[PDB]
């Protein structure tokens, strides 16, 4: 059973983990280093010597799509397509796969509680210069509602506001926030138990962020990715279960009515969002391993680690789209487009006008892409994931005014300030397919194809040529 | 069980009328059937066609009731249940092979059949209710389609399948996988109604239309091997034509009047050479026509839309009703009503009509309304259009979209624009005005008037 430490040793053996021994500040400097690293497609990072703390900081764990795949046991990212097909079928009895509860776990080797709780001992990162305060970013928040047994895991960012106080920033449609809201109605004035796990095994972490139904525990999906049940431990101060292999766990409660102004914080759009009120999470216990490692990240101008996660998890929808639109060869939402705002789609074109049907499908078929404001459509000779191919197609196959579709007064994310009116805006589709008779009266260009015999001969003599050494 | 059982059922219910007067298959049957259909009358069996001994059955499905009856059900509302069955097609019923007695060889003469000429400037007599059966070279599946077939000789028909049909794809692959070899084909006339309706229901290309008919019927489709090939045709068929398409052989087809109410201009299609004609002893010739709507095809199309509503609703649960009026040539305009949930919602729905199913890919007008509108009443739809739209703000135009190649109104063959009219009530964001509160009647006043209405005796 691979915990997180086993995963890190695997990565280190493969040149995918780098240890930094230089002093580095969790205030601002780690983010800067991780940002450069991720943008150059480099390794995961373990800062062994964080200025002013003894606990090492792990970040950029999933900064590469390969490492997302490795964290699910696989060679490559496509295994997620099979999960795509599985999730289709539920709308499979032994996907009622519970947790295996241990008695005793490394995450409860060192325990501290009540007045001894000091979150200031943890190297919590401050990501961006005008962020309100240090922020916990890779916590798996565990909750139960009052009406079912199911344990939801979510990643909700948590601002530091005291020795033993965090803000719990869950948006109102999240599992945690619904559970809390129901608890308040069903047990007026009673404290809401909550626990947060930092540094679980990778299948658990990836499972937390997969969009499974609210009906199902995210612990059960991680078991499917792993092939074995998720190993958990009961919390000390409540009946919630956290991953046995966790590096750190926070236990406590939300006092009903207690709230704090949250942020501003920089976020995945690359802007600061403005201040707003959220529940306060009071921390009564902190449990941890001997030698505990603090797992963290940051969100900002894309691409960041969340964006890269989002790209690997979209692979889930390609199969669902392809069932409906078999002409679709690939479907990609680049991280640099805030993960959902631009899509590039490649097709086997079969008739004049085909690109327009495809655009309308992206905008109508699934809800996850309802709010996608740019769609670029290309032929299957284009790698959707390489701007060198996509820009080539755009610049050699479009006449801008003929081949651009604009539609107005369409649904747009209320927080997208770039639209003229909250909730309402336009969308653009770019038809960059080759134009067929009817679409153009010109003689279209024949692309340059290489001689496969020449290519093969050069492969053979390439090492002997020794141009680099 | 077979077609004759269905005709006796219809006759018992006053839905089949026998004509004993002499009536010409050249032009006159079409005229009679057209009046009958437009007044919602019965199916017609012409027992004495001028110059032939074989009776002509037409307007079989000229009423939506009769389409429902032909699927075993009482009512047109039952068609939605058939739609939910058709939905069940996610991921991870064969034929019963056993009649027709008399058979011909080189005494093949299609002139002995009362093939109809529909409209005065049609090129020639035209076979219009043939179930064309084909196999491709790559799978076992037998596709059934309805393709019109011009008479060009004693033993020659033109096979007018458009290129996206199962038959035309099967042929195209056969040529290429077996260069220069004759393509076996068989056409069944007058099969049982479940088989006929199964043929025209758009099931997947993966699936045989024989299997679906079995679900509508409740029992396996009973079939028989053809005499001259390995294709299987319905055992209860009244007439069967067997033969082949000679690769490369084509003929100019038409002009023929079409479901749009205009003539298609002349065009080339494969020739079907007929080597055998099999039939029942008292064979009945099943035929129809297309023209200005409404016609039998249009009525078929209206009943089959009821099948699709559930499929659309599964995808788009905000859709309350979805209707394609016959007067729009059955597919060219759709009216959709929704329970609107957010600003801009109508646009998502328009794009769904235009992208989700292929039957509506070519639909050039879409009108979207709220659920207080009956989609099927132009009084409601025009009301919504004229009280909830600002034309320029609320009209969506999209250019260079796929369009039916025969639609002469588009600027270029195969390519044209589409219009969506958002006639929903406008929510904050979509308008800065105070929207109008509609007049709702007092249900207590309405009830009181229902009670005293007869006593009032106004009529
Ligand atoms: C991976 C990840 C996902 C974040 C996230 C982060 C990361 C690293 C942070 C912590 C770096 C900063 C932005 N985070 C938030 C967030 N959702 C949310 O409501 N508030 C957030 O602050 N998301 C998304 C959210 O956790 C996922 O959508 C979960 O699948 C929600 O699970 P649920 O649907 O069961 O509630
Ligand atoms: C009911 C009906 C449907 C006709 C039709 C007719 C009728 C009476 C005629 C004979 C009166 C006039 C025009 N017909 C043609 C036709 N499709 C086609 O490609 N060529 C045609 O000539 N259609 C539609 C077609 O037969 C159905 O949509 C099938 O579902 C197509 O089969 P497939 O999906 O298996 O390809
Ligand atoms: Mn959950
Ligand atoms: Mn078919
Ligand atoms: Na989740
Ligand atoms: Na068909």
């Amino acid at each position: 059973y691979n915990d997180l430490r086993d995963f890190l040793t695997l990565l280190e053996q493969q040149g995918e983990l780098k240890r930094i021994t230089l002093p580095v500040d969790p205030h601002l400097e780690i983010t800067e280093i991780a940002d450069r690293t991720l943008r150059a497609g480099g390794p995961a990072l373990l800062f062994e010597n964080p200025k002013g703390y003894s606990m090492p900081v792990l970040c950029n764990l999933f900064g590469t799509p390969k490492r997302v795949a490795m964290g699910m046991g696989q060679e490559d990212v496509s295994a997620l397509r099979e999960v795509g097909k599985l999730l289709a079928f539920l709308k499979k009895q032994v996907l009622n796969m519970p947790t295996k509860r241990l008695r005793g776990a490394p995450c409860q080797q060192k325990i501290v509680s009540g007045d001894d709780v000091d979150l200031n001992r943890i190297p919590i990162m401050t990501c961006w210069p005008e962020d309100a305060a240090p922020l916990i970013t890779w916590g798996l928040t565990v909750t139960r509602g009052p009406h079912k047994e199911r344990q939801n895991l979510g990643i909700y960012r948590q601002q530091l506001i005291g020795k033993n106080k965090l803000i719990m920033r869950w948006l109102s449609h999240r599992g945690g926030a619904l559970d809390y809201q129901e608890w308040c109605a069903a047990h007026p004035g009673e404290r809401f138990p909550v626990s947060v796990a930092l540094g679980a095994d990778p299948a658990t972490i990836l499972g937390a962020v997969t969009p499974v139904p609210d009906t199902l525990s995210e612990y059960a999906f991680a078991g499917l990715l792993r092939g074995t049940k998720t190993e958990v431990v009961k919390c000390i101060s409540n009946d919630l279960e956290v991953p046995a292999s966790a590096e750190i766990v926070l236990e406590g409660y939300i006092e009903q009515g207690e709230t704090a102004p949250e942020g501003p914080y920089g976020d995945h759009t690359g802007y600061y969002n403005e201040v707003d009120s959220f529940p306060v999470f009071t921390v009564t216990h902190i449990t941890q391993r001997e030698d505990a490692i603090y797992h963290s990240t940051y969100t900002g101008r894309p691409p960041d680690e969340p964006a890269v996660l989002g790209v690997a998890l979209n692979e889930v929808f390609v199969p669902i789209l392809q069932k409906q639109f078999p002409e679709i060869v690939d479907f990609y939402l680049p991280p640099e487009g805030c993960s959902y705002r631009l899509a590039v789609v490649t097709i086997k074109k079969q008739y004049a006008g085909h690109a327009k049907r495809v655009m309308m499908g992206v905008w109508s078929f699934l809800r996850q892409f309802m709010y996608t404001k740019f769609v670029i459509v290309c032929d299957d000779d284009v790698n959707a994931r390489d701007w060198n191919d996509v820009i080539w197609a755009i610049t050699t196959r479009m006449d801008p005014a003929r081949d651009t579709v604009l539609v107005e007064n369409t649904p747009i994310d209320y927080l997208d300030f770039a639209s003229p009116v909250s909730g309402l805006g336009s969308k653009m589709g770019l038809d960059a397919t080759n134009k067929w008779p009817g679409e153009t009266q010109r003689e279209w260009g024949r692309p340059i194809k290489k001689d496969p015999d020449v290519v093969a001969h050069i492969d053979a003599i390439w090492d002997e040529l020794a141009i680099f050494n």
